[PDB]
């Protein structure tokens, strides 16, 4: 019932969670910002929602990471993480990537969280 | 982010939710078996309230501690991480120390991320 025995994959998954937010902080405050306000203002409200978007998507992905790296040290109970979670777009390349990454991310999380807690 | 002497509030966190684990997984099954239909429900529906304002704490603490240990960048806490009555006498009592716990840390996260410019 323990199961959660986490490693070899988990261990992946986390590395994939926090260089993408290490990234994505890096691209919105550097090169993200001047690739923005370069664009039109239809462009720019775009670049906008879906900034929030990815921070919000990491956001998840890096509590939910942290959380179950948390329970690994026993830092919080096994049992603790059973309720817990789980238009025209024309935009700039690096915010692309980023929002494509996260996706992968995200639902290789979901996966994760599922064959871990919904099972069977 | 010098956030230290957070640690006090990072081992409170640490330590309700712990309890709330016990409880809901222990005792807490007994108060809620022997108990109305009704204010069985209500135990409940709280007890979701409770756990799903501690996992909300638990990961702001977290990420504060990765942010602290340069795990995850400073950066990051940006509009990231924010925020009938018959009770059993140990639901009543976690539900009390988390709405304590949680405006401990709403005060303390105003500090960090939204104070300056204040009042």
């Amino acid at each position: 019932i323990q199961d959660f025995a986490r490693s070899e994959l988990f261990d992946r998954t986390f590395e994939e969670g926090m260089q993408l937010v290490e990234e994505t902080a890096a691209y919105l405050d550097g090169a993200g910002r001047h690739d923005s306000k370069v664009l039109s203002r239809n462009a720019a409200l775009g670049y906008a929602t879906e900034s929030m978007r990815l921070t919000t998507r990491l956001m998840q992905v890096a509590s939910w990471l942290l959380v179950q790296r948390a329970v690994r040290e026993g830092e919080m109970p096994p049992e603790a993480a059973c309720a817990e979670a789980y238009a025209v777009e024309e935009l700039p390349f690096g915010l692309m990537n980023l929002l494509q990454r996260s996706e992968r991310l995200y639902e290789r999380v979901r996966h994760l969280d599922r064959r871990m807690y919904v099972e069977s």
